[PDB]
């Protein structure tokens, strides 16, 4: 069964008929309609699966998925052209180009926070690279995946581009199947597994994974304007984002002013009974609502703290005080609660989390630009935002993607095309100027050696 | 054992050294020096290994490895800096770059073939990136293995870059251990087992794998131009390169005229006594040897055939006719046969390549471009060269590499550099304009939606 959709797909790919700019184009095309026309079964999808009004939606999942496609669209046509590079001695008159091309059939592992962008996103980009695509959406988002199985087929080739839904059981006979890229977003574990699964085949894999996102907060700045900006990336999804600032490392007397700064942007954003807001979504399922309320056994809470299982709702919450080698500072929070963790000084920020594993995103906020470039340049992370939190996810013109635990490969924009494409050097000869060739032929004698030291060295 | 050796290297990263462009500059100087200094030690190791002469090692390898390291010191002072990005609406006031950076501790392991080129050409990327290295050479290349333990510590830091020399079990050993990338030249199933290695640690890998690289001669050509340069990378090094034309495909009447051309250009390069040219080299062991005598039962040699296992020669060898399911057309011969596979026609030609593993090369002789081109389109390679064989390996501007079976990632130049580092965007603003962002904060309205619509999406009206 996973077999005959897998044949199915690659029967269509090998047709030729996603290779021509024109159809790839119009199935852009096609996917924008959809999105238009379908806004409001999209929306209430969405909505449902994280309990999340259908404003945020719309300005997060859905703007960003029609941005990327104006995007491609735009572009594409330059992106696909063969691009000439620079010869050397032995080539100067020859023609020499890279030119890319699909790599065939590309699996998309969906996530379930964002469950729109993070499988429409990297479709996008594997349709505009002319390849056949099978996209298995989460199960934890289990009304997106159905509408997208449901709206595809309605829009897109049926045959190119597949949605198969499943759980885990499904997901591995799927990973037996042999796909020319596997594009995966999720977790540390299950990206292992994918790894090892497309090693039977050397499959390439892109795998955008997770951590803890450290922000480091200075003195040297003005904490009005960033706790807002981190309150804001904090609390965002109930903090069910990879982006997300996972923690804060700071001076322990910046202490107390961050949490007064952040419970009053908490209360204008949210208002006073946090429960009635809109804006403030719930956690995802039963399974994470206790993995994130055992984290806050055992710990100082300066404020929030309350919960209600049968909502899965955990109020914004922030501890000080935070002993790293707690729960809480041990696995990914993915969820509404902040610690604070003190440290003295720059060197002391930069020791803790080189000691940890690269996160996906790093956080500073100073107006001093010499320490922040000390952050950068003795970290590493997948990328940086420095003076807020998230934004370095919006630009078209970033790779987007981790590195070390928070993973390998990159996406977003023109560096999706090139994740899903092959870019293939060709160097055209004539059958001309074959004399010139007895300097490489044999017999091989000193001469010839010294051609070489004159003409290809310096 | 290896735990210790790689706990060494990986202090050593974290110390900080490597990270100056400075230091990263010193260390390709003396590498350039160790191979100035030492070429004659290393031609010698190399030469033993193939039984190669010392010209055509050093035309080979040392040549490229040498142009290797100028390219380098020339280009990574630029290759180092941050460099801006086209930004957007929101972020326009703001900085906006991407910076490369070193991944951590890299480890190369390497194919027996061109022991040097295939050991020092991934270094001097890692290099210059900023990484610890740590080299495998392969054990069936057992001169060169040695000498590069030996003059790699009289050159290089020697707790940032180290040699470990040892075979399959201590390269299982070696394998368990963490590193930052995997570099790996060589087959397809020790790239599995690479792979699966890597996936314990999620790991990147570049692995660049073989294949039978096809050669499809039109034709419309200029045969003695032809057959002299298949001739030329067929059987340099005895045909052991991942990039020589593997077989031909063409009609069938041009098989006697493309076998009489090769023998021809064969008595040009090698002379009359091919055993006695000192520009032919030898099989790598017995093993290889046995292995490609087994790809001559059952077919009708055209042309050479001749064999010696006391030193381990087969002379150049053509076979005409040949039935693509035996033997010789199913693995990858690496030695110095080549067989003919008649096709009518260049479609007959594509279908074959595209029912079969996506090679490393693939090479298209025609006086005709719109066929060259054709074949481009409707095939899949690594690499591809139009009228000639090899030479787009030679070029710094490519990525050299695979793509499904024939590998993953690709290298040379700038494309080293880039395989080792990683490219970290960074976008820095100021905490100014705090109130603009009320279009992004919640509570989130009807308003604020259209206004996105609007402004952000560029809908008027």
């Amino acid at each position: 069964a996973m077999e005959l959709e897998v044949r199915r797909v690659r029967q269509a790919f090998l047709s030729g008929r996603s290779r021509p700019l024109r159809f790839r184009l119009q199935q852009l095309e096609a996917l924008r309609r959809m999105v238009q026309e379908r806004e409001k079964d999209i929306l209430t999808a969405i909505a449902a699966d994280l309990c999340k009004s259908e404003f945020n939606v719309y300005s997060q999942e859905v703007i960003t998925v029609l941005g990327e496609i104006d995007f491609m669209l735009e572009n594409l046509p330059e992106w696909v052209t063969a691009k000439p590079v620079k010869k050397n001695v032995l080539t100067m008159l020859d023609e020499a180009y890279i030119q890319p091309q699909p790599l065939g059939v590309v699996l998309i592992i969906g996530a379930w926070n964002y469950p729109f962008v993070l499988t429409i996103q990297p479709l996008i980009g594997a349709i505009a690279a002319g390849n056949a695509v099978i996209i298995k959406p989460s199960e934890l988002s289990e009304n997106t995946a159905k509408i997208l199985a449901k709206l595809l087929p309605q829009y897109l080739d049926q045959d190119l581009y597949i949605v198969i839904n499943g759980g885990v059981e499904e997901t591995t006979e799927l990973l037996k199947q042999r796909f020319d890229h596997i594009f995966y977003t999720g977790n540390t574990a299950v990206g292992k597994i994918v790894m090892e699964a497309a090693a039977k085949h050397l499959t390439p894999v892109t795998l955008e994974l997770g951590g803890k996102s450290p922000c480091y907060i200075d003195k040297d700045c003005d904490l009005d304007i960033v706790c807002r900006r981190i309150t804001w990336g904090k609390y965002m999804n109930c903090g069910q984002t990879c982006i997300a600032p996972d923690y804060i490392l700071c001076e322990a007397s910046l202490q107390n002013q961050i949490v007064w700064k952040i419970k009053e942007t908490v209360k204008e954003f949210y208002g006073e009974n946090i429960k009635e807001s809109p804006d403030y979504e719930r956690i995802i399922n039963l399974r994470h609502f206790k993995r994130i309320l055992s984290l806050l056994e055992g710990q100082k809470i300066a404020f929030g703290g309350e919960t209600d299982e049968a909502t899965r709702y955990i109020a914004p919450t922030v501890l000080t005080d935070v002993d790293p080698k707690t729960k809480v500072m041990q696995e990914e929070i993915f969820g509404p609660i902040l610690p604070i963790v003190p440290v003295k000084n720059v060197d002391e920020a930069i020791n803790f989390i080189n000691e940890r594993e690269k996160p996906l995103a790093l956080y500073v906020f100073s107006h001093n630009h010499k320490l922040i470039k000390r952050m950068i340049d003795e970290t590493s992370s997948g990328g940086v935002t420095g003076n807020d939190v998230i934004m370095h996810f919006t630009l078209n013109s970033f790779p987007f993607g981790g590195v070390g635990s928070s993973g390998m490969g990159a996406y977003h924009g023109k560096h999706s095309f090139d994740t899903f494409s092959h870019q293939r050097p060709c160097l055209l000869k004539s059958l001309k100027r074959e004399g010139a060739n007895k300097l490489r032929y044999p017999p091989n004698s000193q001469s010839k050696v010294d051609w070489g030291k004159f003409f290809l060295l310096k």
